[PDB]
DNA sequence: AAAAATGTGAT
DNA sequence: CTAGATCACATTTTT
DNA sequence: AAAAATGTGAT
DNA sequence: CTAGATCACATTTTT
C-alpha cells in the first residue's frame, strides 16, 4: 500500500542479527520500531531473572508504542530478536509529525494496539483459566498451524525448546517435559529433541 | 478541556445502575463508550462461568474501543458496572468522523489503550510471577490506596468481598480468606466481614 | 422472605 | 515439599 | 572446547 | 486430592 512506503521513506532501516536486543526494558523511549522483516519476542522478567514471553512480532508489526503517548515513558519490556531482523526506526518526534499530515498511520498504529490487547487479555484467562497441560498443548496448536511450522505426513512438525515452551505458558523447563512426554503416551504428539510433530 | 466536551457534544448519554451491563461478550461492536462518571468492571469468563476481572475503568475512561478498528468486530469482555453510571455513548461510524475534523480524539483513545497494554501486560506477570498470597497482597495495597478507600487510624480501610477479590488475583473465594486470615495472623491487616484494614 | 457471601476440614 | 482447588451444607449477611 | 538445553526422582 | 516448583549434577546437543 503508498501510506506505508511513505513512512517508511521516512524511517532508519536497520538490521539486528538473532538472539540480540532491539529494546532495553525501562529505557527512555523516544523511538518507534516497525518491522519489515524478521521475528522478535516481547519478553518480562521477574526479580530472579526468569523470563516470561508476552507476545512474538513479525513482518509488519510495530515495536516501542506504549511510550508514544506520554512525556517520560519507559520501555515496558524487552524485545529480542527470534531471527534476524531489518527493523524501521523513526524518532517519536519525527513520527508524530507523519500523523499530523497523515492520520491513518496513527490509525494503523492503534489497530495493532487493540490487537495486542486482546491477545494479552486472553492470554490473562488463559493462565487464570487453564492448567500448564491446557496451556501447553494450545501452544502447540498456534505454533503448528503457523507460516513456519513444517509439513510432515503425520501432522505438522515444530521446532522449539521446552525452555522458551515454558517461557510461554508460565511453567517450568521440568514441567514442560513431563507434560510433552504426557501428550506423546495420549499419542497427540511425538518429540524428539526440540523437534516436535503435533498430529493431525 | 475544550475538545472533550465537543466530543462529549456529540454523545448521547446514558446511565445505568449498579450491577448492570453496559457490554455483552461477543456482541458485534458498533458503539464506543466514555465514562462521564462511575465505575465498572471488565472481565472475561471460563465455561464453567467463573469470572475474572481483566480491570476496573471510570470517570475519564473509553470502553467498548477494541472492536473500532475492524469490521465485524466483536466484544472481548463484558463489561458491568461497579457503581451507578452515567456513559456518553456515541456510534462507531459517528466517531469516526470527529476524528477525521479532529485527530486528537483519536490520539486520547489510543494513548488509554497504549496504557492498558501495560497493566495488562503487568497483570500477566502477576500471574506467571506472584503467589496468591502476593497478589492478594498487592491487590490491597493498591485499593486501599485509592480515592475510595477510607480513613482509618491504623491505616486506610477498603471494603470487598472475598468473591470479587478472588476474581482479580484468580484463585478460589476459600483460597482468599484461608490467606486473609494469614495475612491478619501476620498483622499486616484487619479484616472483618467485607471491611478491611490495610495497615500504616 | 431468599439471595449473596463465607467457612469449614478434609483430601 | 506444599501451594491451590474442590466439596456441600449451616452460618452469617445483605437486597 | 564450553555453552545451551534436558533429565532425573525425590520431595 | 494432586497439580507445579525446586534441586544439582551427568547427559545430551549446539555455537
Ligand atoms: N503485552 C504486549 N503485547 C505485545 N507487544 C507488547 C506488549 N507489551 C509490550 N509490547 C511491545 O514491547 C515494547 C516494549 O517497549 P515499549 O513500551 O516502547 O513498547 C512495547 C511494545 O512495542
Ligand atoms: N511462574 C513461573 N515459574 C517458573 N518459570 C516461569 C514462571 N513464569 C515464567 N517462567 C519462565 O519460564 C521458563 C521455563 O523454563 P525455565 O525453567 O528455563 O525458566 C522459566 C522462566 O524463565
Ligand atoms: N484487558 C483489558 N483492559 C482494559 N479494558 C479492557 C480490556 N479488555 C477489554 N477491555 C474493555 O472491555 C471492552 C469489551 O468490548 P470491546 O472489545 O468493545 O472493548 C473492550 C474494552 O473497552
Ligand atoms: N483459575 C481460577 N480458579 C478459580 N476461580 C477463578 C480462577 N480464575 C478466576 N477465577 C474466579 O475468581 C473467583 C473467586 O471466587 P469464587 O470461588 O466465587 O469464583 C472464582 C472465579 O469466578
Amino acid at each position: 500500500d503508498p501510506t506505508l512506503e511513505w513512512f517508511l521513506s521516512h524511517c532508519h532501516i536497520h538490521k539486528y542479527p538473532s538472539k540480540s536486543t532491539l529494546i532495553h526494558q525501562g529505557e527512555k523511549a523516544e523511538t518507534l520500531y516497525y518491522i519489515v522483516k524478521g521475528s522478535v519476542a516481547v519478553l518480562i522478567k521477574d526479580e530472579e531473572g526468569k523470563e516470561m514471553i508476552l507476545s512474538y512480532l513479525n513482518q509488519g508489526d510495530f515495536i516501542g508504542e506504549l511510550g508514544l503517548f506520554e512525556e517520560g515513558q519507559e520501555r515496558s519490556a524487552w524485545v529480542r530478536a527470534k531471527t534476524a531482523c531489518e527493523v524501521a526506526e523513526i524518532s517519536y518526534k519525527k513520527f508524530r509529525q507523519l500523523i499530523q499530515v497523515n492520520p491513518d498511520i496513527l490509525m494503523r498504529l492503534s489497530a495493532q494496539m487493540a490487537r495486542r490487547l486482546q491477545v494479552t487479555s486472553e492470554k490473562v484467562g488463559n493462565l487464570a483459566f487453564l492448567d500448564v497441560t491446557g496451556r501447553i498443548a494450545q501452544t502447540l496448536l498456534n505454533l503448528a498451524k503457523q507460516p513456519d511450522a513444517m509439513t510432515h505426513p503425520d501432522g505438522m512438525q515444530i521446532k522449539i525448546t521446552r525452555q522458551e515452551i515454558g517461557q510461554i505458558v508460565g511453567c517450568s523447563r521440568e514441567t514442560v517435559g513431563r507434560i510433552l512426554k504426557m501428550l506423546e503416551d495420549q499419542n497427540l504428539i511425538s518429540a524428539h529433541g526440540k523437534t516436535i510433530v503435533v498430529y493431525g
